[PDB]
């Protein structure tokens, strides 16, 4: 599995690390693959990149 | 609805939220979906980072 | 630009047709490029393909 | 946070259902936001559509 | 690296093949990878989910 | 065709350069299509954004 994880920016180095270990685990539990076929890509997005019913997450904050 | 926008980099803030805005707005009236329904996330690239008949943008400027 | 658009199945040819158009038309007019510069690509889900708060869309529907 | 998760085709509703509701609590737990802000979009692919190596799976199959 | 590579549908599996395999090797010597490091997953769209300049390739098509 | 290309970051313009002429090139045969149809974009992930095994390419090296 290969997972795109599109999340605000703001987060520390620890909370990505314990993200992607946390969701690696999930995957291996639940489809029963192995560790190293559990790629996982984050793509941090910057406060006016991210957008609901039309407003930025800088609009809204 | 979840957009995805991939655009050069360049922009102000003004004519990201314009975009946003607008881009919102035909998604709720054409597909009758309420403004929080329409999520909008956008990937700037570089002009290094996109390519039209192999030259990057850098490179067509 | 490039735009991906993923909603869920089910909706008719004529509605993602003006979709595609109305779309283009805020991006070349916020954006400052040519129609022929806005590509849109349209991935749809299946109910059993999108979740929030960890329930798919199906099960959503199943519930209601 | 939005996720894409990208499988290859075949496996059964409850596996996909029990992914989407593990990977929403380990996101909802490690950073720290409400499971309403947690969407999950599979996508599946194709044996002819995903490749390791220059090789598609199918091909990867067949081999074995 | 992972590469998507996103395709009008219609494409016979053999063009599929060597696509993957050439842009696998393109990647291997122009980055300095294995490849087993690298992987292509490839997304085909129908013609009423493509757009350019607000039109769908089905009515761009279809106009020709 | 539209590639996106994921990848770590660290590489010079020059490889990024010519990825992108070998990539189109490789399309443009196996495809038959012009090199004006094959866009490519290229998304940088930082060593913390990319993981295999629930570590990230900053742990592993």
């Amino acid at each position: 599995p290969i997972i795109q994880m599109n999340l605000l920016e703001g987060r520390t180095v620890e909370q990505k690390r314990n993200a992607v270990a946390a969701i690696t685990e999930a995957v291996v539990r639940t489809l029963d693959v192995r560790p190293d076929q559990v790629r996982i890509l984050i793509n941090e997005l910057g406060v006016e990149h991210f957008s609901v019913a039309g407003q930025t997450a800088a609009m809204r904050q």
